């Protein structure tokens, strides 16, 4: 992921040091973000997937999916109909 | 995942040291995040997934889905229909 | 997860030093999140699955999903309508 | 990942030393995105796939999807009509 | 991934040294970005797979998808129809 360290020694027989760590971060920002929206969509024998990850730090992720054995999806003399359909997305 | 560390040492026979460690963190920010909107859909014999993941930090998963055996989807004749379908995403 | 440390040590035979952690904090900020809104949809023989995470830290999350056996998932004939559907989603 | 180091030293028998570290930073901005949206889509025996992923910093993914065994996607006789589709994405 | 080293030593029997590292922050930007957008789509017997990465550092992803066993997709008389449709990305 993220190591950081920071060190200092002296030894004897003015100072003044500054260590400034600024990974992810928003100062003065207006950040906005919008991600994945979905409109009217028709799935008869179907899958959507999404991973709409906005703002992670370090993050891990581990996923098995379907190993094994038999899929069957089966469609016939299905009717879907979209009208006037309309999506506005705006992440200003 | 994340790892800080911070020292400091002195020996003997002025000092005035920083460290300053800001990760994920916002100042003076406006921030809006708006993930994954879903509208109007019509799923007949059908999956939808979202991971709408707005801010983790260090944050792990882990998925195991349908590892084995028969999945079987089955769709006839259906009517499905939208009309006049608006949808509006704004995350500003 | 996150690991932090912090030391300091002297020996002899003024100091003014300062450690400063901020890893997910925010300041003065108008933070708003609006995660995984749904309208209207319809599910014939249909899942829908939704994480919506807004914020967290440090978090795990361990999941098995329908490891074994049969599924059949079977639809004709159905009639599904939307009309006049609209969604504003606005996470200022 | 990310690994930063920071090290002092002296020894004997004014000063004034920075470190600045500014990784994924965002200062003064106005950033927004707007990733993955999706209209009207009609989906037979289908998949759709998306990785929105929007900020990430250090992050890990892994991913094993469909190792094994049968699928098998059957569609006749299927009618599908989008009439007046708009799509407006602004990612000011 | 990204690794960064910052040293300074010292022996005796003014100084003012300065360390700035500035990856991939951003200043005083308008800064903005619309991936991926999906309109109208019709899908038979397909898939349809995006990476919409919007804005990532030293993340990592590894994937596995379909090593083994039979894929069949049939699609006969299927009817598919857009009409008027209209598509408007405007990543400002």
């Amino acid at each position: 992921g993220i190591s950081l360290a920071n060190w200092m020694c002296l030894a004897k027989w003015r100072s003044t040091d500054y260590g400034i760590f600024q990974i992810n971060s928003r100062y003065w920002c207006n950040d906005g973000k919008t991600p994945g929206a979905v409109n009217a969509c028709h799935l008869s024998c179907s899958a959507l997937l999404q991973d709409n990850i906005a703002d992670a730090v370090a993050c891990a992720k581990r996923v098995v999916r379907d190993p094994q054995g038999i899929r069957a999806w089966v469609a016939w003399r299905n009717r879907c109909q979209n009208r006037d359909v309309r999506q506005y997305v705006q992440g200003c």
